[PDB]
Parts: structure tokens; C-alpha cells; sequence
């Protein structure tokens, strides 16, 4: 992988393997994400950096997503090369955006995009807080200036508003536990675990005859190592969801989403 | 990744990912099998193929019976990887496919690996010996003399097994595949049988020690809406641990193996 040319977005090929594709021979939206997260990191590594900043470090601040959206309309096959571009933008004292856009390395065509918001938390306290003066100034080097949006259509899916699934939800797994591979170099459950657990109360009639379109997911805490998940589906309808993921005992929220399928 | 200048046997490099470290930032045991697999896979396709014409004729798999991996260290993040592979026939008992990891910038070897796989049909279930007309089509593609990853005398990739007897010391209850536990065939894939089985060794090992040795036999599989529970009994400055899946309910085996862990 390589920064481009102006050194504000960061570019890198994949290989799609043989236990990245689901029964359709295509990656899955799991693998996908994975790969997301993959070149985000790379790009952080190649500007010089969790990927905090001087102050960030010295403060106990990191980065958590709060929001995740992935748009696909052409799942790559197993064995070709998928090219994805990354860049972070400042949204002022809110946070900051990573964006990114996938294409076919043959044909250069986009075959997906995906845009995430980012909020700064005290990794102790789990408090949130807006973006500092010093701290914005450390990364906005690293930033276009301009906009640029993966997502540039004015009221388009990946800002819209999530509603709270209501009891009872038409389809659900219960249950889910998280094991060691779920885990992150920070022993915290991995974000893309939140997708596959979202994905598992689909019915399996939907994953047999549409494929994924559209997902976003809201991220409101975490799952701790040792909490279990219930995995709750209503359809709202193409056919739409609206998800739910919440602690097995209480009821406590953890995520919210919806997502989109188009018939094959 | 190539094939070799004989045409014996097949090369692969991996950078090691993000999202594929544990908490020492190296590649958990789950990432070495999954790329063990993925070269194996790669291996079969440069070659013609992962069933001969004869076998595909009369609906005959490839199985895996046993694997068996020794690390000696693990890649850090970021590092380059080479794997090489080959296979040999065993007569009509089936064949073995071996591995040796290295380290791209030492050339020292990191890793070895070895497993045993029988011919079964499909749809029934039952195993056979390798007939002359299958060995025939794939002897073409083996070393005609022996090539062993694990050549010594006594060595612990053919050690017999035994059965964990109840109580057991450890235990993990009520493990379930989800979707991305599934392979492009729908069958659960080999690798989340090793996380399993690591499932029930405690924390205070993990933290401490460093896994050098895995054995893994495959007796029956684990369906998708099949419930296992992993049990670990500490046989033994090393740590040894006797395991066994089975199936939640009627306490049916379906993996039986051996970990040796060293103090880090
Ligand atoms: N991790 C960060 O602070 C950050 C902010 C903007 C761009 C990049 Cl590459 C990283
Ligand atoms: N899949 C096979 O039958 C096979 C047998 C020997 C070598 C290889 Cl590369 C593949």
C-alpha cells in the first residue's frame, strides 16, 4: 500500500482468499469491513502513527467509531484484486470521518463505499469529549482541506436516523457470545464482530436469494469479553430491517442499524 | 504465489494484518491455519484443480482427519511471511499435505505444519481407501520421494490421542457457529475448531505462555444449528492440556486433540 501523491489519502490492494467468501464466491461484508479497517491502519502506520496523536497519548484519548455505513454493488470474487482509497477529514469539534472507495483493479470501476464517524473518548472513564484546539492542529496536516465526501448526495442513507427496535422483534438469535478471535490487539471485541452479530438474525431465506446492499450501524457501547448478545430483526418493508443488539440479561443497547438487500 | 521450478510443491507470502494479531501483536494460531489453508487452496488451483475428475464423477471429498502445527514464532504485524507447500500420497490410506512457514527477511524457519485427509463420499458420509484410478490423476502433482515437514523418529504430529475423561478442569459450554464461521460450501471451517478448542484453556496460560504445539483430530463435523462444548484437562517450565469437543446435548465427539504451551 501507498500514500498518493499529495500524501492525503492512502491506497492498497487485496487478494480476496478462499475463507474470506461466503456460498455466493464473493467476499463477505465481514471481510469487507476487515479490509476497511486494514487500510485504515496502514494509512495511520505511513503518516506516522490505537492511532492517537502526541496529546492524545498523553491525555488517555482515543478514537472510537460511533457510526459505520458500507455500500456495495459489486461483492469481489474470490481470487481478484480489490483496490480500496482512504482519507480522514475534521468535522470541527464533533470528531473526524474516514471515507473510503472500493474498486475493481481490473476495470477501475467503484464496486463500493463506505463513510465512518469517529468521536474522542478518555479510554479510562469512557467519557466522550469534543475535539480539542492541540489536537485537531496534530492531525488536520494529515486532512484535505476541501471537502471530499465518499457520500456527497444531500440527504443521502448514511447520515439518516436510526430508530429503536420495538418489542416484539419479528426474528431474532439469541445467545451470541464472543470468543478469543473476536478480539482485538486490545483484548476490545473487534467492530466488525457487531456486523456478523446484526447479520445473524437475518433469516436464511434473505442471505439465499438477495445480497447485501446497504448497511449502517450505530455504535453505543461495547461488549465486554465476558457479556452475551441478543440479535433482533424486524423488516420495515428490495427489503429493508431495522436491527437491534442488546445485553442478553438487562436489555441494555449496544448497537442499532438497518440494512438494504436486493434480490439476486 | 508460485508454484516451485520442479512443479512439486507451491510458495505464498502474507504480509500479517491488523485485525489478525492477538494481545503480543503477533498472528494468533487461527491466522496461521486460515493462511495454511489459503496457500494449500492456491496450490490446488495452479495445478488444474480441490477434487480430481474421478472424484467429482463419483461425488468423493477430501477430508481432513488430522492437523497438526509447531510454531516456533509467531509474525508480528506488518511482517512478511513465506509459506510452502506440498503433498505426498500414503497409499490408499490418503494423503498428507505438509507446511513450512518462514520468516521473509532471516530465510529461518518460523513454522511447520502436517495434516492427513481421506477420501469420503459426499452425500453418504463414508470413507474409503484411494483407488488406483483417483492416485493416478494426482501423483503427477507429488514429490515422488518422501518430502517430510516433521521427518523425525518420534515425532508428536503421529501421536495417538486419548480420551478426556469426565470431570473435566476446564470448560467452555454452549459455543455456536455463526455465519462467518462457514466455508463458500456452507460447512463450518476447520480453523474454528482450533479457536474452540482454545476456548476453554484459562486466561492466566494465555497471558503467559506462548503456544508452541497443536494436534487436532476431526471425527464428525458440527452442523449449523449444532451446540459444542470445549473441555480442557491439564495434563503436565511447560504446560500440556488434553482436549475434547463435543456436541452440547447427547455429549457426541466430534474433535479430540493436544496443546503444549511454553512460558513466555
Ligand atoms: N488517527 C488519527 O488521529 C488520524 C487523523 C487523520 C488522519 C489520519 Cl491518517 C489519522
Ligand atoms: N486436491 C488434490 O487432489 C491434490 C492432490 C495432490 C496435490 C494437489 Cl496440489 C492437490
Amino acid at each position: 500500500g501507498s500514500l498518493t501523491e499529495d500524501g492525503l489519502s492512502y491506497k492498497e490492494k487485496f487478494v480476496v482468499r478462499s475463507y474470506e467468501v461466503g456460498s455466493n464466491k464473493t467476499a463477505t461484508v465481514e471481510t469487507i469491513a476487515n479490509l476497511l479497517q486494514e487500510v485504515g491502519c496502514n494509512h495511520a502506520q505511513s503518516v506516522g502513527f490505537f492511532a492517537t496523536t502526541t496529546t492524545m497519548r498523553k491525555l488517555h484519548l482515543i478514537w472510537v467509531t460511533a457510526r459505520m455505513h458500507i455500500e456495495i454493488y459489486k461483492y469481489p470474487a474470490w481470487g481478484d484484486v480489490v483496490e480500496i482509497e482512504t482519507w480522514c477529514q475534521s468535522e470541527g469539534r464533533i470528531g473526524t470521518r474516514r471515507d473510503w472507495i472500493l474498486k475493481d483493479s481490473v476495470t477501475g470501476e467503484v464496486t463500493g463505499r463506505a463513510t465512518s464517524k469517529w468521536v474522542m473518548m478518555n479510554q479510562d472513564t469512557r467519557r466522550l469529549q469534543k475535539v480539542s484546539d492541540d489536537v485537531r492542529d496534530e492531525y488536520l496536516v494529515f486532512c484535505p482541506q476541501e471537502p471530499r465526501l465518499a457520500f456527497p448526495e444531500e440527504n443521502n442513507r448514511s447520515l439518516k436516523k436510526i430508530p429503536k427496535l420495538e418489542d416484539p422483534a419479528q426474528y431474532s438469535m439469541i445467545g451470541l457470545k464472543p470468543r478469543r478471535a473476536d478480539l482485538d490487539m486490545n483484548q476490545h471485541v473487534n467492530n466488525v464482530t457487531y456486523i456478523g452479530w446484526v447479520l445473524e438474525s437475518i433469516p436464511q431465506e434473505i442471505v439465499d436469494t438477495h445480497e447485501l446492499q446497504v448497511i449502517t450501524l450505530d455504535y453505543r457501547r461495547e461488549c465486554q469479553q465476558d457479556d452475551v448478545v441478543d440479535s433482533l430483526t424486524t423488516t420495515t418493508s428490495d427489503s429493508q430491517f431495522l436491527h437491534l443488539l442488546r445485553l442478553s440479561g438487562d436489555g441494555q443497547e449496544i448497537n442499532r442499524g438497518t440494512t438494504l438487500w436486493r434480490k439476486k
